[PDB]
């Protein structure tokens, strides 16, 4: 049981401490390919925080794409960071569910 997981709307991506999960095109270098010509080599981003390893973990997003990625619907801010919530939707320009175990 990882600390958060994507669920792609199939297969699940963990979310773990000391990893930057990358969602892209570019099959050498992303955790979760995705084949779409209009997403980018690397597209966003996630990975998570422990203050300690009794501290609840916070989770983040950020996009580095050409054409955007949404959260919940709305435009990010290319390379800025941003907080997930569970459930949070992230959409690329494909639906990922981030899910939160820990």
């Amino acid at each position: 049981v990882a600390p958060a997981h994507l669920e792609v709307n199939e297969q699940t991506i963990p979310i773990v401490k000391h990893q930057l999960v990358k969602v892209g095109r570019n099959d050498k270098e992303c955790q979760l390919v995705l084949t779409n010509p209009s997403i980018s080599s690397v597209h966003c981003v996630f990975w998570c925080v422990f203050f300690d390893e009794d501290s609840i973990p916070m989770f983040y997003v950020k996009d580095c794409s050409l054409n955007g990625t949404y959260l919940n619907g709305l435009l990010l801010k290319r390379d800025k960071t941003y907080l997930l919530k569970h459930c949070d939707v992230i959409e690329l320009s494909t639906r990922l569910v981030f899910m939160i175990n820990d």
